[PDB]
């Protein structure tokens, strides 16, 4: 059921806002109902079953700069005092309609009121939530301003019946109670009496705790448990701070993007009980984490794991999980529409999803653990973090601040907006729940949200000693939550804490867009306001530039590293002179995202002009270049969402390419995001050639369509047309190219595209000139070479400058190299570039490619009598100068 209307706004003890004519209202008055019994009958024409009534006083002035300030949508609206004499902390638990009277008389309109800003106001809470645990006692408290009456149900265990219940007690909008140290291990649930909006009632909710730290199986009771007990603690847990990966400088990190289902669903290595959840990590004899100590030995920084907190859509318990026969979807053919449908049919009921679904943000996903109720999820989730620091790995979060799964009152998966209605999430100007993010938009612009969001990022970092945060939908966030947050993790001490706060690391998805667009709700995280924050946001400019076209685009349009001007598909893009500019305005754009994407950056642009990088722009008007610090620069062309790299590839480059060309195209993508200056961040699965069956939203496509195969005997192609919910409009596209078996690679191609992977992140951490950490060290140090209207289709040549000759004008960086060049060559054929820069130089291809498994970079030559680099077709070229 939608929320009724609520057309007006309580924003403080004393203000009411409403957006009503002055003419239209000739005075306006508050209606109150402690039993929601109001209602408005067209033959009586009057409110009826109200308990009080109160005439609101005309404020001519306005709204105070307080409330606009962090509600500026409604600056416009009429404010109408409330007299001090109303006892507000009673009303605001009753059902309320404010009604506006003609100058003539008679009703001219009626509306509910959106209470959130008078809740701040008066009941703001910064004290303990959740339970607190003394020597003798242990206390609860809720943030329940509008309740009528809130008591705890204690249970016996996990399934067992209610035993007892005890009453809170009110104090400024907090409920609370304490009790003895025995009721430690309880199971718990809240019994809230609350007017729900939509159902127009006071009802009697069972909700869990806001600040659980456990739960039963699908969150159905809060566990009351001390998260600092020693019993919940791996070997060594607290000395995991001396054993964490040295990480110099944030210009240091890689990102490797990982769903932990995916990650052992399928390695037969892992035992079964281990298989798809946290303990799989752990595990450090398997392909998998053999895998993962392969890429953090080549120099992998961190592995950012996708929601892995209490979701929604998969279930606790592994008994009621639904499973297809993977023998048998193996035998119907690459290009049928069967193994979507058997998927398609269990999809609600098997153990996989993304986990973008949020119930409890504080609380490990239960059937991730080998047991959904008691301390497992706990300890496990622990020795998942404590595995991967072992191997090099740092561990980042993915973070779903920005919506619920669900609201209401009714259902196992609210807890949130059954505790307080329509406070939690934000609201369009008629009341109704804003859905832009999925469903069921936060607002982190309240107090109560900012604070909950905060304290969720300080107990994964102390609790579970967490090395980064990624923030989903970055840009639904307030900046002042995302600046606070910074603020309070960044301080956190070894000493004080365990964890060194200095060295988390906060990036996420900046896109501004729906009601937030354009700092409508308020400042937001979009990329251009966390320009100059520190906080890393992906760039989708060199997404876009590299793979062609968009999310939003034909599938089939061509970009600089997929055949644009170079190869064309057969698809329509314009004519030659049109394909041949926009790949020129790609490269343009590619070449800003490698120096780090900064808005001041000054490159040589495809007409001859220098220019910034913010006066760089997208074909839509939008500044390629944006940040003040390539720390701010997540630069990638793949993640969970959207096709995988080989998919996008396979789908957009010339039916005719063989595999073993395609594999390359693979390879120079991911080399232009591992030497490139800012964060490289990479999807799981780039370095094998995995697909999807070319499903371009797969979250809930299953383990069938979501393999990761640790043998290398498969890459997932052609295993099925993807889910149709997503994908039907692009299966004519999808059928010839499955079925097409020189499409598929072999175990050696798979492996090729491993090792050249490794090389080429060795060679990333084999010199500190790929990792400059400041936009002064790179407009310094970094220089483009195949710039102009003249400049060479499909080739970038970067050169990095370290200090050279007797008393240089910058500092020395490298022990063993004084300038490094990298040539990438998207051409089928051979290049030569000339540049007379860097003739007369100790040039020598990098040892690592050298000594390369890959014939041809071997090929490549440098010639000092002319600066001549010779890079052949398909290729990237890394050369060196010693010292
Ligand atoms: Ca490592
Ligand atoms: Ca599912």
């Amino acid at each position: 059921a939608f929320m009724p209307d609520a057309r007006a706004y309580w924003v403080t003890s004393d203000l009411i806002a409403w957006n009503v004519g002055e003419l239209e209202a000739q005075s306006v008055c508050l209606y109150a109902s402690r039993a929601a019994a109001m209602s408005l009958s067209p033959s009586n024409g009057g409110i009826q079953g109200y308990d009080s009534k109160v005439e609101l006083q005309p404020e001519s002035a306005g709204l105070p700069e307080t409330v606009t300030q962090k509600f500026p949508f409604i600056s416009s609206y009429r404010a109408f005092r409330v007299p001090s004499s109303v006892d507000v902390a009673s009303l605001v638990k009753c059902q309320l309609v404010v009604a506006s009277f003609g100058a003539d008389g008679k009703h001219v309109d009626v509306t509910g009121l959106q209470l959130p800003g008078v809740l701040d106001d008066m009941f703001a809470y910064t004290g303990p939530l959740g339970a607190v645990f003394s020597e003798d006692s242990v206390s609860l408290h809720l943030w329940a301003p509008t309740a009528q009456g809130v008591s705890v149900c204690f249970f016996d265990g996990p399934a067992g019946p209610a035993l007892e219940t005890v009453q809170l007690k009110e104090s400024n909008g907090v409920w609370s109670v304490t009790g003895p140290r025995e009721w430690e291990n309880r199971y718990y649930l809240y019994e809230v009496d609350v007017y729900h909006p939509t159902k127009a009632q006071v009802l009697k909710c069972l909700a869990g705790d806001p600040y659980a730290r456990s739960l039963s199986a699908n969150g159905a009771r809060t566990w009351l448990v001390d998260i600092n007990n020693e019993t919940l603690k791996p070997a060594s847990w607290d000395e995991l701070a001396d054993e964490k990966p040295k990480l110099d400088s944030f210009s240091d990190i890689t990102i490797y993007e990982l769903h932990i289902r995916d990650f052992s669903a399928h390695d037969g290595t892992v035992d079964s009980d281990s298989r798809g959840g946290f303990r799989a990590f752990a595990y450090q004899a398997s392909a998998g984490m053999e895998h993962l100590r392969k890429l953090s030995d080549a120099g992998l920084t961190h592995v950012h794991l996708l929601p892995s907190f209490h979701f929604a859509g998969v279930d606790d318990i592994k008994s009621n999980w639904k499973f297809v026969d993977e023998c048998e979807l193996a035998t119907f053919p690459p290009g049928s529409d069967m193994q979507q449908a058997a998927v398609v049919a269990i999809q609600e009921e098997d153990p996989y999803n993304w986990g973008y679904n949020p119930v409890l943000w504080g609380v490990p996903k239960g059937s991730y653990a080998s047991d959904p109720d008691g301390p497992s999820r706990i300890i496990e989730y622990r020795q998942m973090v404590q595995a991967l620091n072992r191997i090099g790995l740092r561990v980042v979060m993915d973070v779903v601040y920005n919506h619920l799964d669900s609201s209401g009152p009714c259902g196992i998966s609210s807890v949130l907006d059954k505790i307080v209605p329509g406070y939690y999430v934000r609201r369009d100007t008629n009341g109704q729940i804003e859905n832009s993010a999925a469903m069921n938009n936060t607002a982190s612009e309240h107090f109560m949200v900012d604070r909950l969001i905060v304290d969720d990022l300080l107990n994964w970092a102390v609790n579970y000693k967490v090395d980064g945060f990624r923030f989903d939908l970055m840009g639904h966030i307030m900046k002042r939550t995302m600046m606070r947050a910074k603020s309070a993790l960044q301080s956190l001490t070894t000493d004080a804490h365990g964890v060194d706060g200095s060295k988390i690391y906060l990036y996420g998805e900046g896109w501004d867009f729906a009601e937030v667009a354009r700092n409508q709700r308020g400042i937001n995280g979009s990329q251009l306001n966390m320009s100059g924050t520190g906080i890393g946001s992906f760039n989708d400019r060199i997404r876009d530039a590299i793979n062609g076209g968009n999310p939003f685009g034909n599938p089939l349009q061509q970009g600089f590293n997929t055949g644009l001007f170079l190869e064309p598909n057969g698809f329509y893009q314009g004519n030659e002179a049109d394909t041949r500019r926009s790949l020129a305005t790609y490269a343009d754009q590619i070449q800003i995202g490698l120096a780090g994407n900064l808005r001041d950056y000054v490159l040589i642009s495809h007409t001859g002009e220098a220019k910034k990088g913010s006066e760089i722009h997208t074909f839509d008007g939008l500044p390629v270049g944006y940040t003040a610090s390539p720390i701010e620069t997540i630069n990638y062309v793949s993640a969970h969402d959207n096709e995988t790299l080989f998919d996008v590839i396979s789908v957009k480059t010339p039916m005719i390419l063989s595999v073993d060309e395609r594999c390359r195209i693979n390879h120079l993508a991911s080399s232009m995001m591992a030497l490139s200056q800012g964060i490289p961040f990479f999807h799981a699965g780039d370095e094998i050639l995995r697909s999807k069956s070319i499903d371009r939203d797969s979250y809930n496509s299953g383990d069938w369509f979501n393999k990761l195969d640790f043998t290398y005997e498969t890459n997932n192609w052609g295993v099925g047309l993807p889910p149709s919910e997503k994908n039907e409009d692009n299966w004519p596209l999808m059928k010839p190219r499955l079925e097409n078996p020189s499409f598929k690679p072999a175990k050696g191609h798979i492996l090729a595209a491993l090792d050249s992977f490794v090389d080429i992140l060795k060679i990333r951490y084999s010199s500190p000139l790929f990792r400059l950490s400041t936009a002064n060290d790179i407009k310094q140090r970094v220089r483009f070479h195949n710039t102009g209207p003249s400049l060479v289709p499909g080739v970038i040549v970067m050169g990095i400058e370290d200090a050279r000759g007797e008393s240089p004008e910058m500092a020395q960086l490298d022990t063993n190299f004084s300038y490094v060049v990298t040539v990438f060559n998207v051409c089928p054929h051979e290049v030569s570039m000339d540049i007379p820069a860097l003739a007369s130089m100790g040039f020598e291809l990098h040892p690592v490619q050298v000594n390369s498994s890959d014939t041809l970079v071997r090929k490549s030559a440098y010639e000092a009598a002319t600066g001549r680099f010779t890079v052949p077709g398909r290729t990237v070229s890394v050369f060196v100068e010693p010292r």
